[PDB]
């Protein structure tokens, strides 16, 4: 399948492109403001993510460090970044149908659109300013808004028992991204597509 990162950002992003054991093709790069960047994800990938990075430093050898996203200080990403990270997440080719979403589970750091480019599903969306409107407590230093499982490690926000409800924290996110996952046992914006669709990742899609 054919990913196109569109930064619409104002400032530059570095992409992050990972199955959180393995790179998604170079697994990162820089976006200056308007830049787009194709890569080619393997039909059958599993637990795919895309996100962007904010504030990155890359020495020559492509090793570094940024504020928001970093995984282990690695321009070409192989693991989950650091968060805050707004999550485009999919599963492809599952039983003949790709499974794309957002998710704010691991926090928001840049606003997000996720849509398919080819026919047969819609898009998804969080483009509301999350990092702006943040509750005090889960503002990152860095840049960006913490989920309240990365904040506080409590088994009621990381949903450890695998039983727990919406929180507080959960539904500021939620309220302001009805469309992205708020916390793990969210009732699922998961968006069904045919198998082998191609997709859009836009950093500040309105913005």
């Amino acid at each position: 399948a054919t990913f196109e990162i569109v930064n619409r950002c104002s400032y530059t992003v570095w992409a992050a492109a990972s199955k959180g054991d393995a790179a998604l093709d170079a697994g990162g790069r820089q976006l200056n403001s308007g830049e787009s960047w194709t890569i080619n994800v393997e039909p059958g990938t599993n637990g795919g993510k895309i996100w962007a990075r904010t504030d990155c430093y890359f020495d020559d050898s492509g090793s570094g460090i940024c504020k928001t996203g970093d995984c282990g200080g690695l321009l070409r990403c192989k693991r989950f970044g650091r968060p805050p990270t707004t999550l485009a997440e999919f599963s492809l080719n599952q039983y003949g149908k790709d499974y794309i979403d957002i998710s704010n589970i691991k926090g928001f750091n840049v606003p997000m659109n996720f849509s398919p480019t080819t026919r047969g599903c819609r898009g998804v969306r969080c483009a509301a300013d999350i990092v702006g409107q943040c509750p005090a407590k889960l503002k990152a230093p860095g840049g960006g808004c913490n989920d309240a499982c990365t904040v506080f490690q409590t088994s009621e926000y990381c949903c450890t028992t695998g039983k727990c409800g919406p929180t507080e924290y959960s539904r500021f996110f939620k309220r302001l991204c009805p469309d992205a996952f708020s916390y793990v046992l969210d009732k699922p914006t998961t968006v069904t597509c045919p198998g082998s669709s191609n997709y859009r990742v836009t950093f500040c899609p309105t913005a």
